[PDB]
Protein backbone atom coordinates (compact mmCIF):
# COMPACT_ATOMS: atom_id res chain seq x y z
CA UNK A 1 0.00 0.00 0.00
CA UNK A 2 0.89 3.51 -0.40
CA UNK A 3 2.02 3.94 3.43
CA UNK A 4 4.32 0.81 2.97
CA UNK A 5 5.86 2.36 0.36
CA UNK A 6 6.44 6.01 2.37
CA UNK A 7 8.03 3.73 5.32
CA UNK A 8 10.02 1.95 2.48
CA UNK A 9 11.68 5.35 1.56
CA UNK A 10 12.34 5.79 5.14
CA UNK A 11 14.07 2.85 5.28
CA UNK A 12 15.68 2.69 2.54
CA UNK A 13 17.56 6.53 2.94
CA UNK A 14 18.46 4.67 6.80
CA UNK A 15 20.16 2.08 4.82
CA UNK A 16 22.10 4.97 2.27
CA UNK A 17 23.02 7.27 4.88
CA UNK A 18 24.70 3.91 7.25
CA UNK A 19 26.50 3.01 3.82
CA UNK A 20 27.41 7.00 3.98
CA UNK A 21 28.56 6.96 7.92
CA UNK A 22 30.08 3.13 6.87
CA UNK A 23 31.93 5.14 4.34
CA UNK A 24 33.07 7.66 6.36
CA UNK A 25 34.34 4.96 9.27
CA UNK A 26 35.96 3.00 6.36
CA UNK A 27 37.83 6.30 5.67
CA UNK A 28 38.80 7.43 8.58
CA UNK A 29 40.64 3.81 9.27
CA UNK A 30 42.72 4.19 5.76
CA UNK A 31 43.87 7.53 7.11
CA UNK A 32 44.70 6.38 10.31
CA UNK A 33 46.66 3.30 9.00
CA UNK A 34 48.38 5.39 6.59
CA UNK A 35 49.51 8.12 9.15
CA UNK A 36 50.55 4.62 10.97
CA UNK A 37 52.49 3.81 8.03
CA UNK A 38 53.98 7.43 7.51
CA UNK A 39 54.96 7.32 11.49
CA UNK A 40 56.64 3.66 11.21
CA UNK A 41 58.85 4.60 7.74
CA UNK A 42 59.65 7.50 9.77
CA UNK A 43 60.90 5.82 12.47
CA UNK A 44 58.38 7.86 15.17
CA UNK A 45 58.98 6.83 18.28
CA UNK A 46 57.63 4.02 20.44
CA UNK A 47 55.52 6.28 22.36
CA UNK A 48 54.05 8.55 19.65
CA UNK A 49 53.83 5.13 17.06
CA UNK A 50 51.73 3.14 20.09
CA UNK A 51 49.62 6.52 20.24
CA UNK A 52 48.70 6.40 16.82
CA UNK A 53 48.22 2.72 17.03
CA UNK A 54 45.70 2.89 19.57
CA UNK A 55 44.01 5.39 16.92
CA UNK A 56 43.88 3.29 14.52
CA UNK A 57 42.67 0.50 16.80
CA UNK A 58 39.99 2.83 17.74
CA UNK A 59 39.18 3.40 14.19
CA UNK A 60 38.60 0.26 13.50
CA UNK A 61 36.64 -0.64 16.47
CA UNK A 62 33.68 1.78 14.86
CA UNK A 63 33.49 -0.44 11.82
CA UNK A 64 31.77 -4.15 12.94
CA UNK A 65 29.47 -1.93 15.07
CA UNK A 66 28.52 0.05 12.05
CA UNK A 67 28.01 -3.32 9.98
CA UNK A 68 25.81 -4.12 12.80
CA UNK A 69 23.85 -1.36 11.85
CA UNK A 70 23.72 -1.33 8.53
CA UNK A 71 22.86 -5.13 8.76
CA UNK A 72 19.94 -4.02 10.67
CA UNK A 73 18.71 -1.34 8.56
CA UNK A 74 19.30 -3.61 5.59
CA UNK A 75 16.97 -6.16 7.44
CA UNK A 76 14.33 -3.36 7.71
CA UNK A 77 14.16 -2.54 4.28
CA UNK A 78 14.49 -6.00 3.01
CA UNK A 79 11.56 -6.96 5.05
CA UNK A 80 9.25 -3.85 3.87
CA UNK A 81 10.15 -4.97 0.27
CA UNK A 82 9.10 -8.31 1.31
CA UNK A 83 5.98 -6.96 2.19
CA UNK A 84 4.93 -5.14 -0.70
CA UNK A 85 6.18 -8.05 -2.78
CA UNK A 86 3.17 -9.63 -0.94
CA UNK A 87 0.90 -7.30 -3.11
CA UNK A 88 2.25 -4.36 -6.66
CA UNK A 89 4.00 -2.53 -9.77
CA UNK A 90 7.16 -1.57 -9.33
CA UNK A 91 8.14 2.29 -9.66
CA UNK A 92 10.80 4.59 -8.51
CA UNK A 93 10.50 3.91 -4.57
CA UNK A 94 10.63 0.11 -5.14
CA UNK A 95 13.99 0.48 -7.59
CA UNK A 96 15.37 2.71 -5.68
CA UNK A 97 15.29 0.21 -2.76
CA UNK A 98 16.25 -2.52 -4.55
CA UNK A 99 19.21 -0.76 -5.73
CA UNK A 100 20.15 -0.38 -2.11
CA UNK A 101 19.78 -3.67 -1.40
CA UNK A 102 22.26 -4.49 -3.89
CA UNK A 103 25.20 -1.45 -2.69
CA UNK A 104 24.26 -2.60 0.93
CA UNK A 105 25.41 -6.35 0.35
CA UNK A 106 28.28 -4.80 -1.58
CA UNK A 107 28.80 -3.53 1.67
Amino acid sequence: HMATIRNLKIKTSTCKRIVKELHSYEKEVEREAAKTADMKDKGADPYDLKQQENVLGESRMMIPDCHKRLESALADLKSTLAELEETEKEGPEIEDAKKTVADVEKQ
